[PDB]
């Protein structure tokens, strides 16, 4: 049997801590100590030397008496004592913590109940809509993944992917002068223009010179009409709400980020938040992707693309402040023209499956092996040396030779696929962006040097590394390894050997140097940091697995 | 202005004659001497290093008195007048080389008068079906490539891919003595039941233990009714003549063969010739695709795939002979499940557009350049390398790690594009496939080492560059010189550098370094060949281009 | 609030009652007496000429001393007491009865908890596949409508359309003399052949001359292979298991029957049940479908069609036996070309919406006022009169013109619509099918003038009227009188008039006549019957709506 959100609790513990032990004898075991001559076993189902663990449930206790199978509120609440104790940490945030841990584990077995069809899912090759909503647990490794703020019920069915929902959007025609924001290409005015004829024409009789039509999420929009600064306009004749309207939009991975399968662009919006200078983010990539260098790197990897965040907008209150809670920022549809496209988030790939059966990346690999005649594991191997070739390269490249950072959190890498095989890259997110040192000249040549992300040497190396190898591409190799189409040993090796041809062909080797040669790579960890809102202990040595 | 079927007659003569002057002056022209203080004029337009030569019309003749244009009739007679007397070759030959050059002009000059919608195939990504029915000429250095054996204007309109036409197929019911013909994974009897039902259900009612349904081409099915030895099965009721049914089937490039985009099969037709050493062919490279070295090959070339030729059939007379006018094979339709695909043959692309604009190739290449924001140049190169890495490094690695030979005419190469971008490659009619000496031990574990069709070193290196290089992959690079997207020379030069790293990643060096190294290559040509039906005069020295 | 289905046990019983009563004043009530100086009170939201009443929740239990409200189980247990009492009942069939009750009403709780996405079928035009499923209680007037028999949850929630699964059918491989049954058009083994060519070619490779392709249910081949006939046929080497194979089929309203898109044939299948005589009523229907008469009335009404069951098949056991727990019938998939065709099934449409919003029927009148600009009642209007031209005249007229009485369970209705207004009709359920005297000579002329399925004037009176008017008609004018679009009252006077037409239009005029003229119906109830398993409690008589 399995629980899967227990499953990222125990996994996020075991990465983080060294004081478990694992029985040299079989049926495998993994022993986590409590202290007082009491233990914690999980008969091991799948163990993995990146912490992918599988675990039979139920747990059980051992005490100096015998033992006796217990749940996931009694074992997280040991565990926390545990740590209470050995970390000498406040009963109150103790407190906090497991309850944050047990409502994420509601939240999630909710999720799996709502959807029946999941398993169909392994069917056939998703679009990119169906792959976003297929995400039931986001986070691997962290104690408490689903939140469900700030809905309730009813409000989350509507709002949140796990449930597969869509809805309009909510819209008001607002004065010209409590109108903020940038748009390239087309200026401000007649990006909203396009974005309301696309979206809901209905409501063009409302568009004037002077008022322009004004996108919001339905639950936000609900919210700021309840806010006072909101209820001023609307008493000034500056804002007039026009209720819902138009196409239907889908929540994805991200649930402020939504996607019609008609709009030339995908939006954001600041939900219960975005800021004026996360927007400025995208929109300095923007202006960077315009650059001569941006098109010779694009004419280097035609199959890798950004998904720019070239407009924003937000209202200003009476005083011209800009309300941060009304922002949204539009990301280009790359898919508007191929809506069926085998683009798939690379989070809905990998997950684990709530059933125990095949992760939606291992169904891919099994009709690839059928549909080339090749055995599973043939598949497996030309999934994963072109996700490489397709991945890892443009992005390491793109650092190294351009001073271009992307964090490739698992949620921010769209794998094309075309036929099961990866044949490219999106990347989605452009505020998870920021430039090194050796970019400087390039962002001058915008006037953007004095950008506010950049990083250090430092902060390179301890967080790109961390996303794009521990996060998502051991991702890749853990789930092809706990489906037994071959070990994630043999699998990272093939990792290794396409990283080391890379160094080869890049100017900048101090990245793929850490990556292929120092033993410990330093990362900021998720299960000791959550207990937090101690030191060391947040931080955490990764042991590399690439090195020879 | 311009004559594309004229163009082909004088690319053609100019690649394999030494005798002719390109003037040190602008404007350019080219001269033909005829002997007798005479000589052809010809200002040219593009002038290529590979003979992709494009003229402005019309020629004119310079004799001691003055000049004056000549039409094609004219032009031709004169030169093929000159060969006459220059190489002592009989008056009736020259006289049906000439008839039949002309023939193949006219022919030529009626497809582009009935394809005035062919510009709008400019404006979008083509799928497989559109691009085999784009191809007006086929041939671009043959003196007479169209010609419409066996059919009369409105059976040639009806049949040939030229006039983009599309009908049902014929169907015979036949008595299972007087059927013969394999086929793999399915029995024969089964892959003609699950063709008829897929194409022609309704005849249905007519399928039996003993009464199989036999497909025919329309016209060669009107053929055979007329035969002696077909009236007499008739007679003996053997056959009953079922008439035409069913799915819309188009004619290919081939025109022999045959798509249907709800067909699990394309069908080839013995028409006015297949031989049962020809489908014998596609049974062992068929059978050899069983094998796990096969499979090794496929998973190491993911995107690489053969559409299978792995059945055929056949009517036996009353004697038991297999009468090879009614032959046919089955090809694997690879693209039933996405008929949209943009594969799409590179003959059609790479072809000169009869109204002198944007060739196919260049128009996908614009497209290219727009989606992602970069140069026409920096496309070109893109497509260029990418053709590299999915057509050329297959086919090479093939010949060279397992002694596969696969002749890459223009026509048997599909490109598999995603955004006009190539991500793949399917070859097709494996008629065209050999196999080298040391593919025996292979041959071998299928009872196959005794095959009709291997080559000896000298074969492969007299036509495998020839077809993979100088045919098609110098139609790409002409074909994106003669647009100024970029050179010939310097995209000769990308081609030259991805074959040397190819080189560094095979066993047997034997081809790469014969088109990497040797300065001359000796190759079978058109013209003078096909004013046979001299010894060497039908073969010509093409000097290497890749040469360092 | 409300609860459907507890709304089916009362409405059930207030229409097959005379005990009640509606109080004068307001807020309306409607009380259930219960003797002992007791009663219960249900707060009346909407009443209906038809007994289509929907009930506030809770209801309320009145005694001397005062009032307390009460659940479902606790009304539907003080009813039943009653009625033991009154009527003198064994208390172990009422105790059955009353456990019955309760499961359906948990089986419905149970789907509706499932089918969250059930709101967003009334944003557009359903097609026949998503209206099959749209069906949540299926019986407006039965006690206890939903039986999962024969599942169990996780079967229950793979094969009952409530869940909106889909799946792939079972196959054996069997020899041809365990095969028994028939086929129009094509023979029995064209059609096995045929069948399995569509929906599961990957088997054809088990297709002989003498080993035929059979399909099976997925539960009930699992169902067979435990019985012991069927282990002796699979031991003899008779049946080869194949397991589960092809395109997805998906239970329809019947769950008995399945729909696949791309299917020329749909299913029915024996499940744990067909039996010989049941498939052939539809293989006379079929073969007198063939005949002139059947012609004459097609072209008259050319928008009315019969889904025709012109084949079947069955297992014989070692003994020859047909085993009809393993037969199926084959139903013409008349939507197989247009498969997004509005053709929608009458039950779906008019069922009282789970979460107390609109119908489905009353979506699609909206829909049809926005599109042409007429308010929601003329819509209404128009919904009502095209549905008497497109369904209600083809009925009668066959009846009265030709004899053949097709009766109109609401499930055995779809309503091909164009823009949601009525464009035609198709019938299914040929096994509700059955001939007057007058259709004598007509069925002599087939040889089937002695058939079993005939009825007598007085059959006709009692089912006719009642399944097309009472349970189809006023389905749909009681659930547009609910949403208030207008009311039943004069809904109905619509259809009186288009009636009296139809009179004017036909021969014999015995079922209007009765239908417009007879104050009272004699019908046979459901609430009381379904109590057995008295002799005037079953049936009851129904005052006509219709009568001047």
């Amino acid at each position: 049997t399995l629980d899967v959100a227990a499953q990222c609790f125990l996994n996020s513990l075991v990465r983080e801590t060294k004081d478990w032990r694992l029985t040299e004898y079989q049926p495998t075991q993994l022993i986590i100590p409590l202290g007082e001559q009491q233990a914690l076993h999980f008969r091991v189902a799948y163990f993995s030397p990146t912490q992918h663990h599988r675990f039979e449930f139920p747990a059980r206790l051992v005490t100096a008496s015998g033992s006796h199978p217990v749940d996931f509120a009694t074992l997280s609440r040991l565990i926390v004592d545990k740590l209470q104790h050995q970390l000498l940490l406040p009963a109150t945030s103790c407190e906090t913590f497991h309850q944050r841990v047990m409502e994420s584990h509601a939240h999630t077995q909710q999720a799996i109940d709502a959807r029946h069809d999941w398993a169909a899912l392994r069917e056939k090759a998703l679009n990119f809509g169906e792959a976003e909503q297929a995400l039931l647990v986001g986070h691997a490794f962290h104690p408490a993944p689903k939140s469900h703020e700030p809905f309730n019920q009813q409000e989350a069915e509507r709002y949140l992917p796990d449930f597969a929902p869509h809805f309009p959007l909510r819209w008001f025609a607002v004065n010209k002068t409590q109108i903020a924001g940038e748009s390239l290409h087309l200026n401000l005015q007649q990006r909203l223009t396009r974005f309301a004829a696309e979206n809901a024409p209905q409501l063009l009789n409302e568009l004037s010179d002077n008022q322009w039509l004004f996108p919001l999420h339905p639950w936000q929009g609900e919210y700021l009409l309840q806010q006072e600064w909101c209820q001023e306009l609307v008493a000034k004749g500056l804002i007039k709400d026009l209720g819902e309207a138009g196409a239907p939009w889908l929540p994805t991975t991200s649930s402020r980020s939504l996607y019609c399968a008609t709009s030339r662009d995908m939006i954001k919006f600041s939900l219960s938040t975005l800021s004026v200078k996360e927007v400025k983010r995208g929109m300095r990539l923007a202006r960077l992707a315009q650059t001569d260098d941006w098109q010779t790197l694009q004419a280097r990897f035609p199959t890798f693309r950004v998904m720019q965040e070239d407009g924003w907008a937000g209202l200003r209150d009476l005083h011209g402040n800009i309300m941060q809670e009304s922002l949204f920022a539009l990301r280009e549809n790359l898919l508007v023209d191929q809506p069926q496209s085998q683009t798939n988030v690379l989070v809905s790939l990998t997950q684990a499956a709530p059933d125990g059966g095949d992760s939606l990346l291992v169904a891919a690999v099994k009709r690839l092996s059928d549909r080339l005649g090749i055995t599973a594991q043939q598949a497996a191997h030309a999934w994963v040396d072109a996700y490489c070739h397709q991945v890892l390269k443009p992005l390491f490249t793109a650092e190294a030779d351009y001073g271009l950072v992307l964090l490739a959190h698992q949620q921010n890498i769209l794998v094309q696929m075309l036929g099961d095989l990866p044949v490219g890259l999106i990347y989605r997110d452009c505020q998870g962006s920021a430039f090194m040192p050796h970019a400087a000249g390039w962002l001058d040549t915008i006037g953007e040097a004095q950008a506010e992300n950049v990083f250090t040497r430092e902060q390179l190396l301890r967080y790109f590394p961390y996303y794009l190898l521990v996060n998502s591409t051991f991702a890749v190799t853990a789930a092809l390894g706990a489906a037994g189409l071959d070990s994630e040993a043999n699998l990272m090796a093939r990792v290794r050997t396409l990283l080391a041809e890379m160094r080869d062909q890049v100017t900048h080797k101090t990245c793929l140097n850490y990556v292929l040669e120092n033993p410990y790579w330093n990362v900021k960890g998720n299960f000791f940091c959550y207990l937090n809102d101690d030191p060391s202990v947040i931080y955490f040595d990764f042991a590399n697995p690439l090195l020879a």
